[PDB]
């Protein structure tokens, strides 16, 4: 009976000896098991693996813990998912474009350029381990495994569709939003006055206008009653906020706003372009660049910095 000394691992940090049979696969032996990514469960170790570390499915309770912990997830397949994406998302490219790391376009993933590129203009940071650690990388340059945790994450393989706003939603939901608050009021004329608190991820998220003056003024919104309620911006407490609507020509103007996302085309079949504003109008596309004075497009989310706001609507 030959054998070799191997390393399973959830997390790829605490390390578990294992002694495996080199006349069985690994998957006869650990179920599912990858290494670096690539999928070996269908293969029998080989001399060289002696002293690897080989990824497996969280499926003893040392490792459901050590997964939960370094994760915040028990979905059964998240590091299926996780090591499916990274063994393509290892083979993509990550440009220094503009200070910021970006991502050769490969695999529809325009959405994922504009996220990270995004994530590195807002202050944010996050919950679980994981994603602390690997963003730390992707800042540094190396965002693989960044970029396969959020396909992770949001439940997306690579080559698949995504929005970005659902995608920045996913990432909020693991990030430490806790002091972010605002304060909305919704007044009609019928109806009187309602008045609201968000919290977390919805205090920093709004869907129908790209405009944070036009929220602050007042955006038209139905009311129950059949007449137009007004919905304005009480009170932030946020380092950001995102605005968002459906794709529409839109003038960003330098020096207004933190950065953008563009999307060109219908839905499902367009392309995501990240616009941010510096000493002038940046235009990033994956590896590309452009630089414009002024900028008009299909926007879809704008970016804005923000510490404290109060209104001076007297209502
Ligand atoms: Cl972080
Ligand atoms: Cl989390
Ligand atoms: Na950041
Ligand atoms: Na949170
Ligand atoms: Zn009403």
């Amino acid at each position: 009976v030959r054998t070799i000394k191997v390393f399973t691992t959830v997390d790829n940090i605490n390390l578990h000896t294992q002694v495996v049979d080199m006349s069985m696969t690994y998957g006869q032996q650990f179920g599912p098991t990858y290494l670096d990514g690539a999928d070996v469960t269908k293969i029998k170790p080989h001399n060289s693996h002696e002293g690897k570390t080989f990824y497996v499915l969280p499926n003893d309770d040392t490792l459901r813990v050590e997964a939960f912990e370094y994760y915040h997830t028990t979905d059964p397949s998240f590091l299926g998912r996780y090591m499916s994406a990274l063994n393509h998302t290892k083979k993509w490219k990550y440009p220094q474009v503009n200070g910021l790391t970006s991502i050769k376009w490969a695999d529809n993933n325009s959405y994922l350029a504009t996220a990270l590129l995004t994530l590195q203009q807002i202050e944010l940071k996050f919950n679980p381990p994981a994603l602390q650690d690997a963003y730390y990388r992707a800042r540094a340059g190396e965002a693989a495994n960044f970029c396969a945790l959020i396909l992770a994450y949001c439940n997306k393989t690579v080559g698949e569709l995504g929005d970005v706003r659902e995608t920045m939603s996913y990432l909020f939901q693991h990030a430490n939003l806790d002091s972010c608050k605002r304060v909305l009021n919704v007044v009609c004329k019928t109806c009187g006055q309602q008045q609201t608190t968000l919290k977390g991820v919805e205090a920093v998220m709004y869907m129908g206008t790209l405009s944070y003056e036009q929220f602050k003024k007042g955006v038209q919104i139905p009311c129950t009653c059949g007449k137009q309620a007004t919905k304005y911006l009480v009170q932030q407490e946020s380092p950001f906020v995102m605005m968002s609507a459906p794709p529409a020509q839109y003038e960003l103007k330098h020096g207004t706003f933190t950065c953008a996302s563009e999307y060109t085309g219908n839905y499902q079949c367009g392309h995501y372009k990240h616009i941010t504003s510096k000493e002038t109008l940046y235009c990033i596309d994956g590896a590309l660049l452009t630089k414009s004075s002024e900028y008009k497009g299909p926007i879809t989310d704008v970016f804005y910095k923000e510490n404290s706001y109060t209104t001076t609507i007297k209502p």
